[PDB]
Parts: C-alpha cells; structure tokens; sequence
C-alpha cells in the first residue's frame, strides 16, 4: 500500500464531472473542479487544466496525471504550513500518508486548524489523537473514510486499506 493507492481507494475513479459528498464538480480521482454551481464554470476549468477541449470527459492517463499533480500540492501544502510542517516531520512514512490524505480533501488550512489532534499527533498519543480527530464534521460527514485515514494514525499500519 501506499498513498497513491491509498487516495485511489478512499477518492474513486470517475472520468466524467460528477459532484463530490459535498456537491462540487470534480473528476478523475478527487480532484475539485471549482465550488461554483455554474457546470459552465467546471467546464472551463477543467478544460484549462487538461490544456484541450475535454467537453466533461477525461481518459484514466490524464486522470492520473491530474492525481500526480493534486498529490504534490498536498505535499507542498503541508510543507508550507508553519502547523502542518512539524507534525509532518515528527511522523513516519505511514503516518504522513494518513496527514496527505486529510489535506487532500480537506485543504491545507481545515486542517492546519486542528490544534488538539495536531499536538497529540506529535506527542505521538496515538489513541488520544484518534479519539480526538473523530470530534469533527470531517468524521460525521464522511465517516468510513474518516475511520480508515484515523486507524492509519492510530496504528501506523495500512490495516485499514487491505480488503480494499
Ligand atoms: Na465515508
């Protein structure tokens, strides 16, 4: 198991616009197209990010190409945030896979603001920061999602993604 994998199970594959759990275009394996309502909007950004004429349809390359890229910024995200950057540093492999995942879908800065689970995370309490991250809408709104990514945490294992 890994992140890209990881991500692929928790976010799907859809080659067509769809709207994600919280109503927002999207396509390929999570990536956001735009909050906006206007389709027309999704359309244009989507086109510009393929850099063609996609009219709402993407091949699985191309998705996967959109993936490598949202992966990095996550990654970059995390770097460049003065909260997420030291809990990072302080994790194991595994453990950062399960902090990119959470900035994956919920940006830089939503979780940036999670001083508690952040501390415990990095005083490496495992079971407190798991009890604590389960304390959010994230939790209660994508809640089988949000058990994997926290048992991730809360073992350090990929236990959580292996009948998957
Ligand atoms: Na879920």
């Amino acid at each position: 198991m890994n992140i890209f994998e990881m991500l692929r199970i928790d976010e799907g594959l859809r080659l067509k616009i769809y709207k994600d759990t919280e109503g927002y275009y999207t396509i390929g394996i999570g990536h956001l197209l735009t909050k906006s309502p206007s389709l027309n909007a999704a359309k244009c950004e989507l086109d510009k990010a393929i850099g063609r004429n996609t009219n709402g349809v993407i091949t699985k390359d191309e998705a996967e190409k959109l993936f490598c890229q949202d992966v990095d910024a996550a990654v970059r995200g995390i770097l460049r945030n003065a909260k997420l950057k030291p809990v990072y540093d302080s994790l194991d492999c595994v453990r950062r896979a399960a902090l990119i995942n959470m900035v994956f879908q919920m940006g830089e800065t939503g979780v940036a603001g999670f001083c508690n689970s952040l501390r415990m995370l990095q005083q490496k309490r495992w079971d407190e920061a798991a009890v604590n991250l389960a304390k959010s809408r994230w939790y209660n709104q994508t809640p089988n999602r949000a058990k994997r990514v926290i048992t991730t945490f809360r073992t350090g294992t990929w236990d959580a993604y292996k009948n998957l």
